[PDB]
């Protein structure tokens, strides 16, 4: 039951956070001098799945892949098959997230939640259908299909926790997916489409007008309820967006941290927090996406990314890049010396 | 001869940069989607010491330690001995830079260029004197002493290059050093002291006025020539600042990259670029320091850091934290697959 799932998400452990802060203040450095690295360590200490201390065991990046009917509206320059081809490359370790994950010592899990092609060997099969419906003329899927995918992905995610995974990263792969992502952001934040529609995978500037038009039509035609995150996902979202939201709900239920990626992921996080506000404390930003609507989405999530790389690739590449930062906060916490031990006293 | 040194700094290799850009454009991703990670890889390809390709061999962080006479003016809350104590801890691996360097697989070299205490076993000895002169009433040192230290540090730095080191990080340790750092930044940028004097190691807000006053006096009394970087360093700088500038000149001469740290390092980089503009292409920013004058210093260096961590510890801790990013750009370059190989064609 999805209701049980959402009900059982743990609140953060304030007691462990207090012990953590005290320990950090006593380290060999002026109090608060390591800034965000200190607040990150405290955040981690409060997550129940981490056993009262900032720590990182195995790391995994979950890449949700799916095609979208809205591609027919001419909102993407990349051929539709690129989704299936790149998904295949994910199993070969040659994509951007694969290379960055390897560099961070993380494993990449490629999940097909709705690719419009024959099944790809090596890819986790959780496909709902061959691509979702064209949001410009109707809903992407039924509410039942959205809830079912959320549940299955949430379970798969927390199941990995039993394999030693303590840190997740979310990612996606799907031609035309920056369109539903913009639709969702517009609805959740109440911002106009023009302010949130970006160039995605190098869409020519002369084709942007059409993209904005399609986004408005999707909203006018479906009339999604902004107060109902699942309604929004099933109407103007996509299977990949749903999957990403599911990883966030699964990690939160598991009491573990999840690193966001770029714009697509911010869209999924807005949905996840709308569905269950208790998910918020488990989300960790990675980078500040070069996508046009990134600033608005992040402001509504009250998040300030650590990395400013002007990145806009997607795939969970930003999440993988930030993993070393999470490990750095843990190393600081566990390995630094203490002031008292050196007889150093500071006001 | 310092003149020879500055004369022999190599210009970047445009031919290798062109080959690099072509290769990056052909990788499995929409052109330019990895943003700053792509420009970083190209920057590295142009550095002659890297052999025409983005690569990272051994990594080292050089921490310059020294005391300052200006401490007597009440501009620092930390006792003067903390410099010597922390320098000792650097050899034990318990400080913040030590923990972060280990995490990045880098070695920390602790160099005493002017600590006001007995020599510390395990620390590289290059001390000019026991602390520099109080800049509030005169110069920190003679021009001869500044040039000599620049030379020695520059040589030590490029000598490490022969040991397999291809990536450097600069750092410092010295109670009261945010004062000369502010004086230098004010002089090089023409900004008022009030706009560049920060709280350093948690200086109380009620003591800031005095700090600004001391900085103005240092400048009025010494009258350093902003067009002469060495004049500025020897008059209102410190031994640690000089050492940091020396690492930058040494790495540039060696045709290798150097990662900056925080405010202290920005001050040393302004000097280094004033002395030899050819040093600029070898400098790589790490993070955006929480120090008040950071924004102004960075704007004058035309640099945009990758990490926003609100860090203000110093020691080269920011430089160590960014090393994984440099390695990430190299991994992307060498390990990603190619579009043509997957028959993917994009406008
Ligand atoms: C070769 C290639 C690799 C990619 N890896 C991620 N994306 C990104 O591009 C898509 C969204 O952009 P849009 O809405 O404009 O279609 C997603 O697949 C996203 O992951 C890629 C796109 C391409 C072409
Ligand atoms: C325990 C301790 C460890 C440090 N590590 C770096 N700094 C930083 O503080 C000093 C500059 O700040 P100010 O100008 O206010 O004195 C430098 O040593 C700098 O590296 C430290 C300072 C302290 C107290």
């Amino acid at each position: 039951t999805l209701h049980a799932l959402l009900r059982d998400i743990p609140a953060p452990d304030a007691e462990a956070m207090a012990r953590t802060q005290q320990h950090i203040d006593g380290l060999l450095k002026p109090p608060g001098s390591l800034g965000r690295l200190e607040t990150l360590a405290v955040q981690l200490a409060g997550m129940p799945g981490l056993n009262g201390t900032p720590q990182v065991g195995e790391k995994a990046v979950l890449v949700m892949c799916a095609d979208h009917g809205v591609w027919d509206e001419g909102v993407a320059v990349s051929p539709k098959i690129v989704t299936a081809i790149q998904a295949a490359n994910m199993t070969r370790g040659t994509t951007g997230v694969c290379v960055l994950a390897a560099q961070a010592g993380a494993k990449v899990h490629v999940i097909d939640v709705g690719i419009d092609a024959e099944p790809i060997p090596g890819v986790v099969n959780m496909r709902v259908a061959r691509g979702c419906g064209n949001i410009a003329v109707g809903p992407a899927m039924s509410r039942l299909q959205a809830e079912a995918l959320l549940l299955e992905v949430s379970r798969y995610t927390c199941d990995l926790a039993q394999r030693g995974v303590t840190l997740f990263g979310v990612g996606e792969l799907g031609m035309a997916n920056t369109t539903p992502a913009a639709a969702m952001v517009s609805v959740f934040t109440g911002s106009d489409a023009k302010e949130v529609v970006g160039i995605g995978a190098n869409l020519p500037p002369s084709r942007i007008d059409n993209k904005v038009d399609v986004v408005r039509r999707a909203i006018a035609i479906n009339q999604p309820n902004p107060r109902d995150g699942i309604d929004v996902l099933s109407k103007v979202g996509g299977f990949d967006l749903v999957g990403m939201t599911g990883v966030m709900l699964g990690a939160a239920r598991c009491g573990l941290p999840v690193l966001l990626d770029g714009f697509l992921s911010y869209s999924a996080a807005l949905a996840a927090c709308q569905i269950a506000p208790a998910v918020r404390p488990y989300l960790i930003p990675s980078h500040f996406s070069a996508e046009k609507g990134a600033r608005i989405a992040l402001a509504h999530l009250s998040m300030e990314p650590y990395l400013h790389m002007a990145m806009r690739l997607g795939e969970g590449s930003g999440a993988a890049l930030a993993m070393p930062i999470v490990e750095a906060a843990c190393a600081m916490f566990h390995n630094m010396g203490e002031l008292a031990a050196s007889n150093i006293v500071l006001p």
